[PDB]
């Protein structure tokens, strides 16, 4: 448990470019109940975004986490210590959630100190030169007509595919 | 697409008790999103629960899929033409949500008008004789401290997981 809560808490999930405050605290809330603990956002529309009054609304049980939640201006900074990081996309099929799952776990078990992070844009997505940064592209193959889904639903079924393989 | 669409058509989601009408509408758009459009009621709190106005806003894109859901007053009535129904929970493990759409995948496939049903209560959940009714129990094994999560995140969960098994 504790040695599991541990594995847990190499993983991180970064929203660049939140807008809207609610979806921050909905993004505390998602992951929380995947077991995972720690948020960053690069370049928020706002200073403070983490606590406005419709961010900790939405957190409501996982205000902890929409606390201790980091703030950067640049995904360079967020990705400093990341060892392997996912771009999170909607757009050759790149690999999908439940590979780079797959691929977390591998990283993770196989490194002392690996991070990984999974990587948002918003839906006004990621720049070219933000994905350049990462490792991997990976997205999730929703309905064609419906694959437009809040940001804070991609993050719910990324962390549950994590925590999916990590268990 | 059309073959593809029609194996879709013969799964189904049954929310027992709804209880608030805008969870009504975020199943909706919940399983739309997954390429879903077969939402059923059974016992909601009021009639026109599907027509009420927080059901129509949270639905928005899916309104569709809300104006056909079929209320009934009973499970027995909504389970008639399944063929194969999982019993929805977050309570010796049963399986897995993971498990039960893999199963899901095979029923469909083996059988020529097999139908398929996620069932779920709300957090207020199924009593021991609707879960009798079912073929079925699986679960969706969130964080312990937070495994109580929305219904309709639960139905996103386990749509995300029929679609992919489906795919």
């Amino acid at each position: 448990s504790n040695a599991m809560t541990q594995a847990f808490s190499r993983v991180r999930f970064i929203m660049t470019q939140p807008s809207h405050p609610g979806n921050v605290g909905s993004a505390a809330r998602a992951i929380k109940t995947m077991g995972f603990g720690e948020l960053v956002l690069v370049a928020p529309r706002f200073p403070d975004m983490t606590a406005q009054p419709e961010a900790v609304a939405l957190a409501s049980g996982a205000l902890d986490v929409l606390e201790r939640a980091a703030v950067h201006d640049t995904l360079e900074e967020a990705l400093a210590p990341v060892t392997l990081a996912f771009a999170l996309t909607t757009r050759p099929p790149p690999c999908d959630i439940r590979e780079a799952a797959g691929l977390a776990r591998r990283h993770l078990d196989d490194t002392e100190a690996g991070v990984v992070a999974i990587v948002l844009g918003t839906e006004r997505g990621l720049t070219n030169a933000q994905i350049e940064l990462c490792h991997r592209i990976c997205h999730i193959p929703a309905n064609p007509q419906y694959s437009s889904l809040n940001v804070a639903q991609a993050l719910q079924l990324a962390a549950w595919e994590l925590r999916y393989a990590l268990l």
